[PDB]
């Protein structure tokens, strides 16, 4: 139930241990006034300091003037911080406004089309995002609701995604969670303690060519539907062959333990792990941080189910793009479909109490 | 606690402690064959015994024949029982099948149309329900996913709702939860400790007229959307006047503490608590066991959130119906809309290892 520190060289919610719940919102900007937008970033930063410490925003949730609406909507009263993190990003579309055109980073690349894509335009893109993660769903909803309320008239919610359970790990010392296909997901990631690998593969550097992004990262989001009817009639051997790991322990094929190193040549040539592994991709490595979802039924008698895939990396061109290209022949493609997509530049950390989200850009 | 016993005179998940998460599913039946349906109820009961004890269904999630599909889909491996309960109920539409029309209980009454209803037919009704409650949502989802798979060919999923209450790891057991309007919700309710009040207001008795339902209960489900953005623009005074309790402490107006008994005359005439109280409804009293929901945002950018309301009672005609009828002029109506509805007869408990869901009805 403890708090995660809000200030630092980097934003929290990336290398941080993965929390149980997600509420992700993408927003579009409705104001043309640069100064008004800056004022919103400052007000949102102030609110974030309160929320991540388990305090109400502004003057509180009750005990003000009877004839005014409360500053805080009140549904998190009496709850602990619950490891809430709030992570902001800026989409490519933002840079067509406020005179920002020449400051768009090269590393913030538009994704190509991928075979099998079926992207809903309404649940794709966005001028900016807020990733709220916490162990308590009510704490996460409260944060997004209050940020949206504060921004009324300057931003609107484009689309949102809730994740009921995590399917990722930045803590290899703890149990790896399972996705809705029944397999462990997160064994070979990047850990929060691996400072050298984070500098190499996740954090942007000054020399990369965009000074305001130093200490930030780049985010790819992919909404992925799972064909669970089709999966659930596959044999055990078919399921295991698709991944290259066994289902029970999650060990590489032939080996006894989850964390034994994969021997790729023992896997089928189209196995997911074999195609996705850094050694198959010129060393390309990602920080995966996704969550499972279910949004009701499909109207055809079945549960809906999916995975909201999130990856962080130092440059989209050298991270997600080469890996996803190599997945063109993946055995897993028979059972999944990508139906939503977005990319964001995740700025550096809020250094101290005088700093604000986006200060290096603006 | 870790696990809740599956067997008893009553089904678990009604009077047993309230768990942090919900997955509620309504099913429609596709077979006309009574024998095939009974076989399914037996298979489902066997699965439920395994799920509620934290075990995999059938021969397990791995380690069987490589060329066969696993019996269990595997996504709850390594998790705890998480206080899972599985509660089954039968809708009015089930009784048009299998020659059951004369065994429909009179207490399983069709609901009238209420003012302001805007019911989505696709998220209403159903032949059957399973209420899965647990502290971990993946445990609840796994249960529904595997029941649906076992039943494939005989039942389909009509509609499904996820919900959340408190998170028990971080929040004390005696603290009343708040709903998404920011008010404490559950202060004056029937508690599972109140054996006599359960006998008077919740459990069906033999003399009530339907012998197979003795020790069962009747369930009403309502999916109630809140107009979040409108509510959040209301003044503090307006919000408190809507309920008749204050927002910070949740005390009745003119009182100091949450659990102080209300004085109805100090509240506005159309305040929610005043209209819903038993003294305003001839003594009618309900067990509320509902969960908050947040599903996402709609096409206009608004939050799709609310209360998935669940009420158990001895008779729908003397529980939910009179109380909801009295809310015709509720001040809360400005901020909510009922968008889904269903009613179910929840049979008595599974007595022992040889019993099965629905045995008193089917024989
Ligand atoms: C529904 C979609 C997906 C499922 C169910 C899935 C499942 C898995 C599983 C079970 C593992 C093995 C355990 C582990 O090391 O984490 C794995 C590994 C991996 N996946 Fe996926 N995955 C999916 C989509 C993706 C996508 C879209 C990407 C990147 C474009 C990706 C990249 C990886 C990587 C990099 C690994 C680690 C390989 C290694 O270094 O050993 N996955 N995935
Ligand atoms: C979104 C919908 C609703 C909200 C936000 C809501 C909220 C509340 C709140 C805050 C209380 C006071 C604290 C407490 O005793 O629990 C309350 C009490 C109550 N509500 Fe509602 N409620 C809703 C719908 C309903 C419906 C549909 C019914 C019944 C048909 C109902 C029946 C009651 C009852 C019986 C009480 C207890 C009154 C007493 O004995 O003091 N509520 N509700």
């Amino acid at each position: 139930g403890s708090a995660v520190p809000f200030h630092g060289a980097h934003q929290a919610g990336i290398a941080t241990p993965v929390q149980d719940r997600l509420h992700f919102a993408a927003f579009d900007v409705t104001t043309e006034d640069r100064a008004a937008f800056v004022a919103l970033l400052k007000e949102w930063t102030a609110a974030a300091r309160r929320l991540t410490a388990g305090h109400a925003v502004g003057e509180g949730a009750y005990g003000g003037l009877p004839e005014a609406p409360p500053d805080d909507t009140g549904e998190a009263l009496g709850l602990k911080p619950s490891r809430l993190t709030l992570t902001i990003g800026f989409g490519p579309s933002l840079f067509t406004r406020f005179g920002l055109a020449d400051l768009r980073p090269e590393a913030l690349a538009d994704l190509p089309k991928f075979p099998g894509d079926n992207l809903d335009r309404a649940r794709s893109g966005g001028d900016l995002c807020v990733q709220a993660c916490a162990d308590d769903p009510q704490v996460a909803v409260h944060a997004i609701r209050n940020l949206a309320r504060i921004g009324f008239g300057k931003v609107v919610v484009r689309w949102s995604q809730l994740g009921f359970g995590k399917t990722s790990s930045t803590t290899p010392d703890k149990q790896t969670p399972r996705n809705l296909l029944g397999f462990k997901d997160g064994t070979r990631n990047i850990a929060g303690t691996e400072k050298d690998r984070l500098d190499r593969f996740v954090w942007a550097a000054e020399k990369d060519g965009t000074p305001w992004m130093t200490g930030g990262s780049y985010l790819v989001a992919r909404r992925i539907r799972m064909h669970i009817e089709t999966w659930d009639r596959a044999s055990l051997q078919e399921q295991e062959d698709v991944f290259g790991r066994d289902k029970g322990e999650g060990a590489p094929v032939g080996k006894a333990k989850e964390r034994d190193e994969p021997f790729l040549k023992a896997m089928k040539p189209d196995a997911h792990v074999r195609l996705a592994h850094p050694d198959s991709n010129g060393g390309a490595t990602l920080l995966r941080r996704g969550y499972s979802f279910t949004d009701g039924t499909d109207g055809l008698g079945r549960l809906d189910a999916g995975l909201f895939f999130l990856a962080y990396q130092r440059d989209i061109r050298t991270g997600f793009v080469p890996v996803q290209r190599n997945l063109a022949t993946d055995a897993l493609n028979e059972y999944i479909q990508h139906v939503g997509s977005a990319v964001f530049a995740v700025p550096p950390g809020v250094r101290d109490a005088d700093d604000w989200w986006g200060s290096t850009l603006f």
